[PDB]
């Protein structure tokens, strides 16, 4: 029976959350993936999902990844950006979904993309244990002072309202699935410029887990037989702004 963890999400729960009054049980896009592709194996894989957070905010995705390595998990199964400091402790799935960091922004402001964002010194929202937080500081050099943690979708909102005058931000940089949910709620705000990072969610286990190579070639029966878009569509399909 493996341990595998699960974040405790707070907000954007079509990805995954906890069922209301269960320790163990979860729903969401991420889990029928996951459920989907181990069904297509052909061995049994028994699991117990162990939420992973103090279910008051997301908790560090790093961090929930970390917990693979000492042991508490056998893997980690959620909406987990498969980047470098996490690909070089444990071995992902290739991507079940493309994710990658744009900017929000309000229209016909300063900020046109990533790039004008980092010649200026406006606060920047990100999303609460996100990678994005690390790629910021370490990868484009942009300050600590100026990245304000996020919780959800109102957060965002409110921060975006406010502006750097009082309190809130010019921008939040975060990955496309949460902002194509947050927008679409929310249509004062909008992405500008393109995606400016690419890396995909994927399952996690310890280095050298042949789960990591099987639930790939899964993924691609998912991909060919529609129940990737299938399971797209039950969970994420939302009114578009535009
Ligand atoms: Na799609
Ligand atoms: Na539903």
């Amino acid at each position: 029976e493996l341990k595998i963890g699960v974040p405790l999400r707070v907000s954007y729960k079509e990805f995954v959350s906890q069922i209301r009054g269960t320790e163990n049980m979860f729903k969401g896009f991420c889990i029928d993936v996951f459920t989907a592709a181990v069904n297509l194996l052909p061995y049994a894989v028994p699991v117990k999902f162990i939420p992973y957070g103090n279910g008051k905010e997301n908790p560090s995705y790093t961090h929930m990844v970390e917990m693979i390595t000492t042991g508490n998990f056998d893997g980690v199964v959620g909406d987990v950006a498969i980047v470098t400091n996490r690909t070089k402790i444990v071995d992902f799935t290739q991507p079940y979904a493309a994710s990658g960091l744009v900017v929000v922004a309000p229209g016909g402001t300063p900020i046109k993309g990533i790039e004008s964002l980092r010649e200026r010194d406006d606060p920047i929202g990100y999303q609460v244990g996100s990678f994005a937080e690390s790629y910021l500081r370490n990868e484009l050099n942009i300050s600590e002072s100026r990245l304000v943690p996020l919780g959800t979708p109102e957060a965002y909102a409110k921060a975006l309202k406010d502006g750097p005058s009082k309190g809130g931000v010019a921008a939040i940089v975060d990955e496309r699935p949460y902002v194509e949910l947050f927008l679409s709620s929310n249509c004062a705000y909008r992405i500008v410029g393109q995606e400016f990072t690419k890396s995909g969610w994927g399952f996690a286990f310890p280095r050298d887990s042949p789960l990591a190579i099987d639930l790939s070639t899964a993924i691609l029966e998912l991909a060919e037989n529609g129940d990737l878009q299938r399971i797209h569509d039950k969970w994420l399909m939302k009114n578009a702004c535009t």
